């Protein structure tokens, strides 16, 4: 008699899930349960419960359901465990270092009522300890040393089978006559949400909008672009995937295949692959180290001493910085969860070396609220990487935050689109609408420092400033 519990957290799919496919086999029963207790946002939450919804309604076409359960984990479990005559529990491995911790009190708790824990890789393409072990126990702090390391490890693995009827088998799930209130997918009021002025969302949650997508996706890449940040580019796409790869709406894994394949048809560089390996270098950095998201007590992280300034960090947060360039970037992330590459770069280095020299840990929260795709690795390494921190940057430049955006949109549509009080003003004055005359500024009727604010610094002393204290931390 074996019955099996497979616990989602990330991995929240039926395609190429080997832990769950793994926990099915042999099992007289099977139950997937998602653990939620009710710095995180409201369309971060929207998103979450349109993944589970979506999960739900997969697994009801085959006979089953999700499982939500209320609580803590190891408040909930060890009960469960008993309840349900469990003797296997799946989970998809999480490298991050909280979620280790986390893992490793459950697997106690398993080990300790008699359940064997089952345990795959398929949140990323690579078992990141082999790349430590095989750089000597650290994880490498280049790209190139992580290509190389890449390079000696064994071909990657393809994607695990779906999740089918054929799979489950005679394998069940018993199902209650209360399951849809005691176990049912929460709402975003009964989370205390007020959803009175909510719009429908730019990025829906799960693995069927993910995989509908990702096929768009393929098509786009070979048909339109053939393989090769503009006006167009900053405004949401509607085959972008990083927002069901961070969730695990999609397969990391089921992606690069079809990448490979999609290339050997129609026609691989590594610049196919960019974006997959720089997750897997981020995620190998953060693994071993539980400090990754701090400056102090973290030995890859340069000490810098930033200020303590809460009035210009809940200005830059809040999209209130008077530099419409920076304030339209914060205002498209708050309203709809995700902003272009680069107009992170932008604002991240306006936050931390360029402008306000405010620590990267701030911006990094503020990240953590509001954006759909900031992994806990990928955004803490990108907020040191921005802030000259680590990985060996240098402070070469300091993004313009008036001719940045000048440049990516000459006309300044995306500053009329996100701060619609400046849509009067000409494209001459979009990004610098404090240099607008009077006169100008009546037409717009935006009076600059009473309808939108001044700029909070003076750029190109702050940035001269700037550059001169991060250079004396070194030896010159
Ligand atoms: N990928 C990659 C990459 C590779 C090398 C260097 C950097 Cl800074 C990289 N990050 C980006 O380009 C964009 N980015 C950010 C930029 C600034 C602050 C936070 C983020 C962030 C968070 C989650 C996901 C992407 C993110």
């Amino acid at each position: 008699g074996v019955n099996a519990v497979h616990w989602f957290r990330k991995g929240l799919r039926l395609h190429d899930n080997p832990a769950l496919k793994e926990c099915i086999q042999g099992a007289d029963t099977i139950r997937c349960v998602y653990i939620l207790d009710p710095n995180v946002g409201i369309n971060r939450w929207r998103f979450l419960l349109q993944c589970l919804e979506d999960l739900d309604a997969n697994l009801r076409k085959l006979n089953s359901r999700l499982f939500v359960i209320r609580g803590q984990p190891a408040d909930v479990f060890p009960r469960l465990f008993k309840e349900w005559n469990i003797t296997k529990l799946s989970i998809e491995y999480d490298s991050e270092p909280f979620g280790k911790e986390r893992d490793a009190a459950i697997k106690k708790l398993a080990t300790e009522a008699g359940v064997e824990v089952i345990v795959r890789i398929s949140h990323t393409l690579y078992d990141l300890d082999k790349i430590i072990e095989l750089n000597g126990g650290q994880p490498p702090l280049t790209y190139k040393r992580f290509q190389t390391l890449v390079s000696k490890m064994e071909p990657l693995e393809m994607p695990a089978d779906t999740i089918t009827s054929d799979v489950i088998g005679k394998c069940m799930t018993p199902l209650s006559d209360d399951h849809d209130e005691k176990y049912g997918v929460p709402s975003l009021e009964e989370l205390g949400f007020d959803t009175d002025g909510l719009s429908s969302a730019v990025w829906p949650g799960g693995e069927t909008e993910a995989l509908t997508r990702l096929e768009r996706h393929l098509e786009r890449k070979a048909w339109v672009a053939n393989f090769e940040m503009n006006a167009n580019s900053l405004l949401a796409s509607p085959t972008g995937l990083s927002p069901y790869l961070r969730f695990g709406c999609l397969s990391c894994r089921l992606f690069y295949f079809k990448l490979t394949d999609l290339y050997k048809k129609v026609k691989p560089p590594l610049s196919l692959y960019g974006q997959l390996l720089w997750r897997e270098f981020f995620y190998t950095a953060a693994t071993n180290n539980p400090r990754f998201d701090k400056m102090e007590g973290n030995p890859i992280c340069v000490q810098i001493p930033w200020d303590k300034n809460p009035e210009a960090l809940a200005k830059w947060a809040e999209g209130r910085t008077g530099f419409p360039w920076i304030d339209a970037i914060m205002t498209q992330l708050r309203q709809e969860g995700w902003i272009h590459h680069l107009a992170r770069h932008a604002v991240a280095c306006f936050l931390t070396r360029g402008d306000l020299w405010i620590s990267w840990e701030e911006g990094m929260k503020v990240f953590e609220e509001l954006l759909l795709d900031a992994d806990w690795s990928i955004n803490a390494g990108s907020w040191m990487w921005l802030s000259c921190s680590s990985f060996f940057q240098q402070f070469f430049h300091c993004y313009c935050p008036v001719g940045f955006g000048r440049r990516t949109d000459p006309n300044g549509d995306y500053i009329r689109r996100y701060l619609p009080v400046l849509r009067g003003f000409p494209a001459k004055y979009i990004y610098d609408p404090w240099n607008a005359p009077e006169g100008i500024q009546k037409v717009a009727k935006c009076l600059i420092g009473v309808n939108y604010p001044k700029p909070m610094v003076n750029h190109a002393e702050a940035s001269r400033l700037n550059i001169e204290r991060m250079k004396q931390i070194y030896q010159q």
